[PDB]
């Protein structure tokens, strides 16, 4: 595999959004892993709408602002036959009426694959092959809330109670050795003023830190 992939940098990642007030982030992780695999399939980049997943999943077993998953995300807009564009279904952080509309889809998908639970290498493959990658994370700490430059590591991370949804936009590593001080590249939903222009460095390959490898999946396009 490579020795470090970043999707940004090849037209597959729109700017980073902010969730607000709602606990959308599941949302945002599953738009984040289409709108990367709807730009492999046809070469334009579209930035697709969160509150239709938000007032349209609740049938697949998602709870709007009170949390979700991306997985049954992804079953939604397989079930549903398409997304919307966020221009055309625009984000209001609050539950509202399913407002999903044929004519404005600009997205679909066959289902999603999984990546073997806690297998970090495994993500790597993913991420190196298919484009970024839908993954929970344990998001609960200052530590992350005020995080701003280098490899994050918290040693009250947990890998298996996890919080919050992000998007795996690749990975790399500080320094001339590619084997050592290895990070993931992770977009986050809580606009571009938190963190790095609102991603964060993740340890890679200590252990599935933070839980990034124990539930990871992405859309089939
Ligand atoms: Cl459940
Ligand atoms: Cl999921
Ligand atoms: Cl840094
Ligand atoms: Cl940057
Ligand atoms: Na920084």
């Amino acid at each position: 595999l490579p020795k470090s992939v970043d999707w940004r940098k090849k037209g597959y990642v729109t700017p980073v959004k902010n969730q607000k007030q709602c606990g959308s982030a599941w949302a945002f992780s599953a738009t984040g892993a289409l709108e990367g695999q709807m730009f492999r399939k046809t070469g334009k980049l579209v930035s697709l709408s969160e509150q239709n997943l938000v007032d349209c999943s609740r049938p697949q077993g998602n709870q709007g602002c009170n949390g979700g998953f991306m997985a049954r995300a992804f079953q939604y807009v397989k079930e549903n036959g398409g997304l919307d564009s966020e221009e055309s279904y625009p984000y209001v952080a609050v539950d509202e009426i399913c407002k999903y509309r044929p004519e404005n889809s600009v997205a679909q998908d066959t289902g999603f694959t999984v990546v073997a639970p806690g297998k970090e290498k495994a993500l790597m493959k993913a991420v190196a092959t298919v484009g970024p990658i839908s993954v929970a994370m344990d998001a609960g700490h200052s530590s992350f809330q005020f995080y701003k430059s280098g490899i994050y590591f918290e040693p009250d991370c947990s890998s298996k109670n996890l919080d919050h949804g992000v998007l795996v936009v690749g990975y790399g590593f500080e320094g001339a050795n590619s084997q050592n001080s290895k990070y993931w590249l992770v977009k986050n939903s809580w606009g571009p003023e938190w963190g790095s222009n609102g991603y964060v460095k993740i340890a890679k390959d200590k252990n599935n830190h933070c839980g990034i490898a124990t539930a990871a999946s992405y859309p089939n396009v």
